[PDB]
């Protein structure tokens, strides 16, 4: 477990890779993989979909009956569910979506829930569909998170533009 391999160290704990977040975990077999959630829990597309279809929708199936019984969660807020076959554990976090109105201020909230385990698989939170500047949410991350993150970004250009930005 956790055997994490060819990623960039940005600082003592922070890591990013140019990869797809499914195909790491299921190389690394991490104790935590994080989703980029919506606080209903509905994993239809993006990073969200992506990971559920790699458990060939067991993760969709066990968020609705959470849902069903607790309620929905807030922006900012996190859930430990099972990781299935790619993880020990899944972390639900909700990062605020800015293309919807959101409060941009809520993405430190979304990754304070990293500090409550030691080491983690993850995605760059609130990128993609939800419109944050991602040069920002790394730069949250990085202030923001003090256990070990590993960021996978399954694009090489952002990639190579968030790399650049950070050895500024
Ligand atoms: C082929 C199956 N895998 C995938 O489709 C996949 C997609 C993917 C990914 N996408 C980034 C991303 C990061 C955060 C969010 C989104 C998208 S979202 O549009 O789902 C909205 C919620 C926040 C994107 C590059 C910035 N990052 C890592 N592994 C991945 N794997």
């Amino acid at each position: 477990v956790n055997s994490f391999s060819g990623y960039l160290k940005l600082t003592d704990n922070v890591y990013i890779k140019n990869a797809d977040i499914v195909e790491e975990a299921k190389k690394v077999k991490p104790t935590v993989v994080v989703n980029a959630a919506n606080v209903y829990l509905k994993h239809g597309g993006g990073v969200a979909g992506a990971l559920n279809k790699a458990t060939n929708n067991a993760m969709q199936v066990e968020s609705d009956d959470y849902i069903a019984t607790n309620g929905p969660l807030k922006v900012g807020g996190s859930c430990v569910l099972s990781g299935h076959n790619l993880a020990k554990h899944c972390l639900h976090v909700v990062g605020p979506n800015v293309n919807k109105g959101e409060d941009i201020q809520l993405l430190k909230s979304a990754y304070e829930n990293f500090n409550q385990h030691e080491v983690l698989l993850a995605p760059l939170l609130s990128a993609g569909i939800f419109g944050a500047d991602p040069i920002h949410s790394l730069r949250v991350c990085v202030d923001t998170v003090r256990t070990n993150v590993y960021l996978a970004v399954f694009d090489k250009n952002l990639y190579d533009k968030l790399v650049s930005s950070f050895l500024e």
